[PDB]
């Protein structure tokens, strides 16, 4: 029944608040907003990033240590996601071996996906949207760099264009984490016996939430493989990161 | 109203039938058994091949070679099928042409590929109109680098076959690729945009119609739309391999062209 999806969907949106401090709703005020409770420090010379860099709060060659605080992050979300999903009904009670896999693999959708909630066409927020920098600026670096991000905006620039709110977010990142085509899952009928009770209730959400927007959910799916293909392409470029700087319990707190 | 996009289901099914001669529902009556006088000719090694040239006509040096340029020959024929049947998508031919082009460089081989699975099992595929079926097997026994070719696409087959979609939903599947904003290189993407909106709701009223059991099928069926790209992708890279260390063998020039 319906009162059930419209359930399963306050309680995606409930977990999605804990879960993840930054909001999209909130980071869309912060970022062009027109509310000037905060004004986030920009970044878009090298000449203002140290200048940044005194000033604020960071936990840590230029264009390196730029690329090592995106790494920061993933670290940092990884676990968001991760209490994420085991508050989607299920997820807990599925073999424990297939719960590894199911995160080893939806990690890198789950990011790029809400990194789109914090990038508009000029730039990204930064620090729990203390920052925003520029993407002019991310071009501008090293070669081995320079298109790191590009590729991220250019996908934002699309998925924002879709007007998601963090409620049809949460349903739609939960489906994500259910992919069932992971690799090396064990167990996969009860993976798609709850991907199929989200994608249900993503599709009553969209319906209910967006009705001029026509087959908004049959564009959210196939946005699903625009992901899969940034993933793929970022690996490309975090194997040749591999070929340029050549820390070991740093390295073990980054590996994958 | 549900019945505008009934009669645009119809009208793609019956586009269909008269641009391919190979439907799934053909191809499925000689694999299985269902018959004593469609059945079809195997090729499980090399002894076999010499012999089905006997008893089957193939336009064809070695073997790895003959067999590859077989595939071309086939793709250059299916290009020409999915290009009339594109011309028969409602709006289609009205775009800009410098689009209709773009959409089909891109869409016709994630189409094949969708194809190719109405013509396989989890042992092997028919080639040359049905009236064959070369082991899954033979063809990974080819030479270094042709053996490869046809293993990932036996593999999008069995995980796309499951689905069970027969021809009348393939028809709106196929025009539900074609038409696709994501193509690189469009001039006006919303025109284009605008009637996929409308083959993808014709789409979802198909699978839910002909497939009721089968729960979030248009769902689970817009997700395979990505494991086609990874297919593509795949293709296109080892396509550039054999070019290199076989200098000699040539490309026919429509594919050559559909191919950037
Ligand atoms: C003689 C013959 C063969 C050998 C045959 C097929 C047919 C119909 C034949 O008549 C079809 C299945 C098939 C396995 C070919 O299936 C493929 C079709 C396309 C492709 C990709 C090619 S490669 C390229 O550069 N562009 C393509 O379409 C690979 C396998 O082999």
């Amino acid at each position: 029944e319906s009162a059930d999806l419209r359930a399963l969907a306050k309680h995606l949106y409930d977990s999605y608040i804990k879960s993840f401090p930054l909001t999209k709703a909130k980071a869309r005020a912060i970022l062009t907003g027109k509310t000037t409770d905060k004004s986030p420090f920009v970044i878009y010379d090298m000449n203002s990033l140290m200048m940044g860099e005194d000033k604020i709060k960071f936990k840590h060659e230029v264009a390196i240590r730029i690329f090592q605080g995106c790494q920061f992050r993933s670290v940092e979300a990884v676990q968001e996601i991760t209490e994420y999903a085991k508050s989607i009904p299920g997820f807990v009670n599925l073999d424990l071996n297939d719960q590894v896999t199911l995160l080893k693999y939806g990690v890198h959708e789950i990011i790029y996906t809400m990194l789109a909630s914090l990038m508009n066409k000029d730039g990204v927020l930064i620090s729990e949207g203390q920052g925003f920098m520029t993407r002019e600026f991310l071009k501008s670096l090293r070669k081995p760099f320079g298109d790191f991000m590009e590729p991220k905006f250019e996908f934002a620039v699309k998925f924002n264009a879709l007007e998601l709110d963090d409620s049809d977010l949460a349903i739609f990142i939960a489906v994500i984490i259910l992919s069932g085509d992971r690799p090396g899952l064990l167990n996969v009928k009860p993976i798609e016996d709850i991907q199929d009770n989200l994608l249900q209730a993503l599709e009553l959400q969209l319906k209910l939430n967006h009705p001029e927007s026509s087959q908004l959910f049959a564009k959210l799916l196939q946005k699903m493989t625009d992901l899969r293909q940034i993933v793929t392409e970022h690996v490309q470029l975090l194997q040749v990161i591999k070929k340029t700087e050549t820390h070991p319990l740093l390295q073990e707190i980054y590996k994958d």
